[PDB]
């Protein structure tokens, strides 16, 4: 059994919020759903680290989660470079690794989970209790894989839970958001001092739209779950996968975690197809109802190989983005293309 | 059990489609969930009706399923006299009385499932074996207060679906649509010049925004049924309630015919509340998260007391359109403001 | 010298207006500047054309002006077809040809001015004088093809102004309009029951955008204005053009009746280019900045050939749609495309 | 004689354009209309103004205009003291002051013409020859005030033009920008990393009503112009007005230079009643037409006392936003107004 789903969140979204007016509502509206007092708004979830980094001074060391098969390591570089912050990556899913590389100049912690595209979850509260322990230590977690729905990172002891929404998310409409959570009152305040002086901010229309959409975010983000759950388990008995991997499955190597760290998960299913990279390729060709793309999100069932479309990653690894279609349509178009590469 | 959900449906509001290309698009998805061959898109609901009654001539009969409680019986009236049509009401819900009422003269027959705001369930292809049994008779059915999601008229015997798009639905956006789907290929030619000869269509805005909407209403629509079912069942048993008046509730007295006929039901449950009507206004003033409201649909849920807002009608008798919050959140409000009205 | 402006029509634009409250404060504000006590607002101008239509009774005469090389002919043909009405066709510009064929049963006389492609101008007040000498004759002006910005039939004699909103007007906003202004007392009534019981009528986006599109009418038309008369005169002092229709200019054979009827002319300009058919089609290859479109208005200057894009019109008529670029530009690439035509 | 406008401006707006490819397109038509190879959009004018000081190094030391009465020099203030820059502030109005408080550590210098609300003119090219005489040192112009249509800094010497969009602009469309052009090809590359590294971007729906926008700003702008000088002309020669302060009246203490330096001027007009603070208020209450509002820009005319709403300014400083409705509606609301001060 998962976590219970979180109370009058699906109200908060259709009610809560019915200067900047439209950016007030979203972040008094955001700030419920992410069971925050305080909710910030800026233009791109890449605009927001940038924003959170802001809080340090050089000299200062950041810790990331290590991205290895994603590319975002590259732009906590690119920041840190840029206004002489030390930086480094430690896979936190040990959390002795962790708590080892922690030095005394330590004061910022980044933390995505699951991680793209091998899912790999990380104990939030596990990091929470050893970032805490010693020093003040901010802890982020990047919330965008999971939603505010499946995923409450300040009830977990985070310091801080950003939510990046990007172009594709809510069927392609072309809002984009970099949105932080707070519980703490300092950080509200300087967080809020750089959002107004620095001019990171997203327009009235984006607003609006952001907040519109959130008002079907659970019955979508259920779908999505009830579908990649159905495409997992089709997946795992089927006799040309060799594995799969998806949070939801009892077969996850941190599904113990994940069912006390999230309500549900999303309509995003990993899994390695039986055979070599060109058995993956012919797969792919022969999807009639997913689309080939390298985004995430949407209403859309999407299908990337990931070794091809960017030591190297499995070229058998396939990541799908399980939309809002027929359970039953899905189904029927992996077992048609898996069928098709194994003659 | 209900009757299964429509194969492909989700599948086909997402993909399908994906002159005037908008509007084509539209018409083309519209018609798949319509299981229909043919999808016309008018500028309103009642333009879509208009059109339909110009299928016939001047002397023609057509006979209304008789809105006793509701206003349309009005419109309907206003369109056969400023046409030269005769109509006459009926109760349809009862066979007995549709085919008592033929007449050489009649030629349509319209038709609403469920009646609002006391919901009679008319048996549609009881109906339209009566219809169809003597003389060329054209079975049109109102399916606005079920979706085609929920609802597939013309796989149940009748020659015309048409479904009005209100601007409230889907969360209040500004769309006004009729949309007309038929089998007949006689029936659609007839139309389809009506259609683009009269000019009554909506804009490339409307289609889009349309069109856009429909690829979330399966599991907006499931939510409204959750919600609903549990909203049903919580006032029934509800010592403050005289009794509900819900089809997917096996008290509703054409509960059989609904699941027959239905897959689900929508977000609309009336009910009567114990006592006289000053009981039933108390209730109304008391509600925090109900909005009073005469429109059906939206994300909020509504409630409205119909012998106040528009032989009368029950003083007793409140409709509530069911919304998308939490289910708990509604049951409480709901559960609050009955005893407010029982001290 | 012109028809001095209106007077308060850009403040009216801008300001008047800040049920269906969107569609009420559009009809207000489109009312003052048809300088108009009503308007209303259909789906579309043909929707517009139909309801006005619906004023008349089985057996009742519409006269209408001869659209010979548009197509608009047709469209009446199967509107007065549909609702048992007599119908013809007559040059009104010839003042004497309306009068002889009024009938006692003549009820409405419908006028587009200036004609396309050809632009013939009609004599509004002129045919008002003689349809209003005997008997009650609605006369109904189609102001689509210059705006309310150039011409006010209201203020001509017209008892009914029209005008039709197209998807390419206002750079092309996908706006649908069929705005109908009338001073009469008994004609408001009429055609607001009918606007009400029929349903033919635009979105609330619709009245929006539109509303919004019209706030800019006057600076867009002025420079359409001003573009289109440059483009005029430099077209009939080229070598390469046998000669040039455009209301604005005094070669015009109605440019007299033109500058007490309209206080302006719009970006609609027809000529005709020396040599034969393959010339014209030669010149039409050339152009580099006019787009070859069979489309009436927009940002973007707009070249036909009507003659081979639809007894038969001339193959070196030309009808252009001048834009709101550089006036230079414009010409230069006139210039550069004629010269391409002749060796 | 002013400038001659800028060749294919309009053209360019219009048609130039038709990765991110929205945004690309805007930054292509842009740069077109800046005159410039280059352009870069950011989330605002702020965004776009923090994104050019982190071209520096800390200790490097910001020149900026002055800007006394405006609140500006707060931001800049801000920015300066984020990122360990020196900043002073120097009335570069007299260009004596300029090059007399240039340093070897002076690295950039910000401009803003005309200013706000006094209007000070400040010579571009006579500033750009003096900051690169000697060192190097980039020259900011902020080209919000007037707009790419009037005045053009990267032809007159600047090494940047940013223009602000404000969400007041276009007609109140809800659109926020900061746009960037430059001709240096460093300068470019090392922007460009600065844009896709920090994330402080727009929305692809920011991009196109943006870029939707710009098709009409020389029509636009225009009659801001014409009813600006008009407003300004009448002001001058009222009875109850001291001075009047606009950049297009020969009266302008730097009329020559505007000449010399744009191709036009704004609805900005500033102007000094006669008598008290009282007159001035009484004044402001009087006006039926204007619209009392601390914003810049619009359809709707603006009137401001900025002593009010916001050593002290003047309390009989009127600065006024002429906005697009009819000229002579315009001169009798304030010609009303004045006498209505003055008894």
């Amino acid at each position: 059994g998962f976590l219970p789903h979180f109370q009058h969140f699906a109200t908060q979204a259709i009610h809560v919020g019915q200067g900047n007016p439209t950016r007030n509502c979203l972040e008094k509206a955001v700030a419920a759903l992410d069971g925050a007092k305080y909710c910030l708004a800026f233009a791109s979830g890449l605009a927001a680290t940038v924003t959170i980094t802001h809080l340090l001074k050089a000299g200062d060391q950041i810790i990331c989660m290590d991205d290895v098969y994603g590319g975002t390591n590259l732009y906590f570089r690119q920041v840190a470079s840029e206004f002489g912050l030390k930086i480094s990556f430690v896979d936190c899913s040990k959390i002795k690794l962790l708590e080892a590389a922690i030095t005394p100049e330590t004061k910022l912690v980044w933390i995505e989970t699951p991680t793209n595209p091998t899912q790999k979850v990380i104990d939030i509260e596990g990091c929470a209790h050893i970032v805490h322990k010693h020093g003040d230590i901010i802890l982020v977690v990047d919330n965008t894989f999971m939603s505010p729905y499946f995923q409450r990172p300040l009830a977990l002891g985070a310091d801080i839970s950003m939510y990046s929404a990007t172009k594709y998310m809510n069927g392609h409409s072309d809002v984009v958001m970099g949105l932080v959570s707070v519980n703490c009152e300092s950080l509200h305040n300087r967080l809020r001092f750089l959002q107004n002086s620095l001019g990171a901010v997203p327009s009235p229309i984006d607003c609006y739209l952001c907040n519109r959409g959130l008002k079907t975010l659970h019955v979508r983000m259920e779908k999505h779950f009830k579908n990649g759950m159905a495409v997992a388990q089709f997946l795992e008995s089927n006799p040309w996968v060799e594995k799969v991997i998806y949070p939801g499955l009892p077969s996850h190597p941190q599904h113990e975690l994940v069912k006390r760290q999230c309500t549900g998960c999303t309509g995003m299913v990993t899994f390695y197809i039986k055979g070599t990279l060109q058995h993956a390729e012919i797969f792919l060709k022969n999807l009639k109802l997913f689309t080939l793309a390298v985004s995430l999100g949407g209403f859309e069932s999407l299908a990337e190989l990931p070794a091809i479309m960017t030591l190297g990653i499995s070229d058998t690894l396939i990541r799908l983005s399980v939309g809002l279609e027929d359970e039953e349509d899905l189904l029927e178009d992996l077992d048609q293309a898996l069928k098709a590469a194994h003659p």
